């Protein structure tokens, strides 16, 4: 027997939990659809829709969006409370920590999109910092592609070498749109160029 399903108070907080995740997912999906590379991938079937400098600017704008979002989240609890004696609820805090948690991730994700690509080393320092040392190469790649880098194998290896040299599955921000990452992975294996083909299957995997 399950009694919590008939409790209006338990529900309202679960609902805010859902609103939170919905908004987080939209923020993530829109960002990716915006910035992601257009299949088929190659130096042809290109240039990239945006230069990396512009992606950085975009990142900057998302920070202001993220800020407004944060405020919306801090506001949700007030929508379910007529009684605002809020030292509790052991449930309210759960909601607050949840909002705070999602914002942090977004923040990292964006901070990461805004990172410069001047040195492969400096980029590694911040990539591992911001993803908590995520060893996944597909994630790494999607991120880099999202950053706006063109399909320059020389530059990719330039970037990758530093990463590789220093490095259950953690999908980072893609926790929120597994499918887009999956498609990205597929498109990447479908590259016609033999070098790329070899770079993908042997160097990245
Ligand atoms: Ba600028
Ligand atoms: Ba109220
Ligand atoms: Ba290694």
């Amino acid at each position: 027997f399950i009694l919590s399903q008939f409790n209006r108070d338990v529900y309202k907080w679960n609902f805010l939990d859902k609103v939170i995740d919905i908004m987080t997912t939209n923020f993530v999906s829109n960002t990716i659809r915006l910035l992601q590379p257009v299949p088929p991938f190659s130096l042809a079937g290109s240039k990239r829709k945006f230069e990396t400098r512009t992606v950085v600017n975009i990142g900057e704008q998302l920070l202001l969006d993220l800020e407004l979002l944060k405020e919306i989240f801090h506001t949700l609890p007030e929508s379910v409370s007529n009684d605002s004696d809020l030292r509790e609820n052991t449930s309210y805090k759960r909601v607050k920590r949840h909002a705070d948690n999602n914002i942090d991730q977004l923040l990292k994700f964006i901070k990461l999109l805004m990172a410069p690509l001047d040195s492969a080393d400096d980029y590694y320092e911040t990539y591992s910092k911001l993803t908590n040392n995520n060893p996944d190469s597909a994630v790494w790649s999607f991120v880099l592609a999202l950053k706006g880098i063109p399909w320059d194998l020389a530059l990719w290896k330039k970037m990758w070498s530093a990463y590789n040299l220093e490095t259950n599955r953690d999908l980072f921000i893609f926790k929120w749109d597994k499918v887009l990452l999956g498609q990205f992975e597929n498109n990447l294996a479908r590259m016609q160029d033999p070098n790329w083909s070899k770079f993908v299957r042997q160097d990245l995997k």
